[PDB]
């Protein structure tokens, strides 16, 4: 019961063992199949069959120990998320290779074995292998956790493989992330884009509006930010020539963790020669859908919005889903006219009353840019939770990136998909004129590659870890990312 | 002539069209076919042949400039790597929608347009787009160079525009990367991302990266290396795994050496020593099929100034044991342990001797490195091959070699000269990890690792090697150069 004399004397055994003359830790056990491959060859199996023959090289870990007297053990043996049982019968073992009972009175939970032996069912119906040998190949030190004691705990982010070891969930969840990239990027390939890789760490950071993380580079004596975003030279790329091009990788924002914010972050962010902003809605809607219909065979999905504790809502990712004009849906729901320009100081200081009379959280500084995003989180974010949702039509001053809108003064063709009140995917038509960049009097090396044509555009990022939450009922980012950064105990 | 006149001209010309009411960036041009599947489909057409039947919407950029008379103009219009004619001819021109001279006066070199026109072949065979209707898009305001060589690395764009080769090379990066993860992945290797950041940085020997994390307040570091949280997902019972991605050693810039690189490393386990031999075997001679089919490329070592070898990938590669080649070349003996005091002396010797260049510290690590690096790295160009059974000195995370003792069983595969693979059985006794007794990988190891292969990979250097290049900055889209 006690965790500390459990490990002090696994590490006598493990001295003990090996200064009898045993390796503890063997280079090389030559495996013959795996335990998924197992339990596909010989499910069938009748009641009590015996393949007594068939001799088989396997290993796993012991994750369950028992015994029906001195003479026949059981365990359950784990691999690849999968479990069989082993049925040692003194009978069947190799005395020549050491006692029976000395072979198996070593065993632990968690001890990595490897054995021949051969498959079987028992009387009961269990898939099991019957071992002629079991040899240690590399012993747990440590008494495992129960399921309970990673439940509320942070055992789960701390030490990741325990997590994936006990809870079956877990691994189902880090799969499910890997086949959704696997989904995104033959999507895109099959559609003649091509991954590319751009640099992680440069001169400035820009792309989005995000504080970021510094670092010195020694050999050019420079300080260098890594990237934001991918935005810039993806964008570069596309004056190159690279008609479809995109990127999946990390983007760090340092700034504040929570629920669904980790400063370093999984992006995709691609960018369509031709296209425009019609074209990206019509890509969300086929993506989204698609993705949905391959991972579950449905377009609907269950998500706990509220967490475990309550009753999950139903998320219908048939499309289309609606779009909500940003400026106009504000206007109605706060019964405000917004008046251009919106940074003019009287549309600035009608958006604070609005917030004072609703005691809303200025934001600091009061800009434009910033009042408008602090509205749209409150009065529109959360319109819609049955299903996904697309906010559009915003402000040039809040999309420095974006380009103008072809009738509505003052906006730009900019789309933002929205989960359960969460933003997942930003998207717009390029702006590609270098004369209204304001900027361009921030990277002079961006609005240079403008000036040599950049073709009319749309690109568009994606959130993985927040798909990925939605995709396997995840309330918290930390539950999709193998090694959350924690604060170090 | 001049660049900036040129750009003024350019500028003034885009506003003076704004002035006059058309949008020179206007928003959206609905394409109805891309340049290589004009020339897929029409191709086979005869000469002279028009289709006027089919009008298309095609886009582009244009490359070249000319004219017969004020009535026929002629362009070299290119996308996707690809290129096409452009034949605007007075009589099919859509007179209704602008002056014919007018609208095509105004067309430069760079230019994007969207043209309305239907296919054909001219009379001497060139297939052409025939416009009724072309429509500027997006105008280049600078002159676009020919020939230009620190362009290629500032203005990338340029160089992919300009250079049909430089395309090439990237697109070989990508088809490396594509084969590399669909070859991992048939054989049944799970892909995962860990932390670009941490608390330390292990898994190779290099200065790093240092950044402050504002919400910890804390000052962490880029990783060097993916191998520590990769085991530690081997302990959590993915039993094949791997990750593609960047890792960062804070250290001088050469032709090989890029301080931010694209590194694969996988993890196997009950794999061995040789079961990463097999699949490097495997990996590289199919690789080298697959993008030439020929196991045999060409490669110019020494620049294109000098004449190129030839590599052979056919497997099997040589194997060459570190410290008893280096004992035969130099005709010394390194008795054991390395770091004695008498073993420095005598590398140390070797390395006066040959008036090599003697590393700081003089470690015994650092002086078999060099002395491997002088005396048996280029054993082979003619083919890859492998340095194997490095000292447990140089490898604190290799298993144990089973019957030579002080070694391991590790393997390096070389080509010309250059790493570009380290792979080795993986140390998993946590006692016989001297550093334990990374706290959490340590702990991981108590928790019981099988028996494992790792190995890691250097794709920009093979993609330098099968691209012919003699620098990473040439297989690198935006390599980090000096300001101004
Ligand atoms: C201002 O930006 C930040 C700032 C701080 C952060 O962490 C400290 C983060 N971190 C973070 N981590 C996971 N996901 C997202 N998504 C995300 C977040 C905001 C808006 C849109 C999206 S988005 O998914 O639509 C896509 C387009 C990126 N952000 C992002
Ligand atoms: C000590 O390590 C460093 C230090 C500083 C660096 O740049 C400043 C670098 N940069 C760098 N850039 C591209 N490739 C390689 N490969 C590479 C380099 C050395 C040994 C093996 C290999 S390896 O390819 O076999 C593979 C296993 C990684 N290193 C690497
Ligand atoms: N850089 C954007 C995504 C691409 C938007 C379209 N150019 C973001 O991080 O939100
Ligand atoms: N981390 C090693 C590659 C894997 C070595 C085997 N565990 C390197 O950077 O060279």
């Amino acid at each position: 019961v006690d965790p500390r004399l459990y490990f002090e004397n696994r590490s006598k055994f493990i001295q003990d063992q090996k200064d009898k003359g045993i390796n503890p830790y063997p280079h090389k056990f030559e495996r013959t199949i795996s335990i998924p491959e197992f339990i596909e060859k010989y499910k069938d199996l009748g009641n009590g069959e015996h393949l007594e023959d068939t001799i088989l090289n396997i290993t796993g870990r012991i994750m369950r120990v028992s015994a029906s007297g001195q003479k026949l053990r059981f365990f359950d043996l784990v691999g690849d998320g999968e479990k069989i049982q082993v049925l040692a019968n003194y009978s069947f073992h190799n005395h020549e290779k050491g006692n029976f009972a000395e072979c198996y009175d070593k065993i632990r939970r968690g001890d990595i074995v490897g054995i021949v032996g051969f498959p079987g069912k028992s009387k009961k119906g269990e898939l099991s292998i019957f071992p002629k040998e079991t040899i240690l190949l590399s012993a747990c030190l440590h008494m495992l956790p129960m399921k309970y004691g990673l439940k509320d705990t942070e055992i789960r982010y701390r030490q990741r493989y325990l997590d994936l070891l006990i809870n079956e969930s877990s691994r189902h969840t880090f799969v499910t992330r890997t086949k959704i990239i696997n989904f995104l990027r033959n999507f895109l390939n099959e559609r003649g884009f091509f991954e590319v890789e751009t640099p992680m760490m440069n001169l400035i950071a820009g792309g989005a509006n995000a504080r970021p993380f510094i670092t010195h580079h020694n050999d050019l004596d420079l300080d260098l930010y890594l990237r934001i975003a991918t935005e810039l030279p993806l964008k570069m790329l596309i004056v190159g020539g690279i008609d479809k091009v995109y990127e999946i990788g990390k983007v760090f924002r340092n700034e504040g963790i929570d629920n669904t914010h980790n400063p370093e972050f999984t992006s995709c962010e691609f960018y369509w020669a031709y296209a425009d902003y019609n074209d990206l809605i019509k890509w969300s809607e086929d993506f989204f859908s698609q993705l949905v219909y391959h991972l579950f065979g449905t377009y609907k999905i269950s998500y706990n919005k509220d967490g475990p504790e309550n009753q999950p809502i139903e998320i219908d990712f048939t499309p289309p889903y609606p779009k909500v004009s940003i400026v106009e849906e504000i206007e109605k729901v706060t019964n405000t006219i917004l008046e251009q320009p919106f940074d003019s100081n009287e549309t600035i200081e009608k958006m604070i009353n609005i917030i004072k009379e609703h005691k809303i959280e200025l934001p600091n500084p009061p800009t434009a840019a910033k009042l408008l995003d602090q509205l749209a989180s409150h009065f529109i974010e959360n319109k819609y939770n049955d299903k996904p949702f697309f906010i559009v039509e915003h402000p040039q001053i809040m999309s420095p990136l974006a380009k103008y809108h072809r009738t509505k003064p003052g906006l730009t063709e900019r789309l933002e998909m929205f989960i359960c009140g969460k933003e997942v995917l930003n998207a717009y038509t390029e702006l590609n004129d270098p004369f209204k960049q304001k900027e361009c009097f921030l990277d002079s090396a961006f609005c240079t590659s403008l000036e040599y044509g950049l073709p009319p555009t749309g690109g568009l990022g994606l959130g993985i870890d927040r798909i990925t939450m939605f995709l396997t009922n995840k309330n918290s980012i930390k539950d999709v990312i193998l090694f959350p950064t924690m604060r170090p105990a």
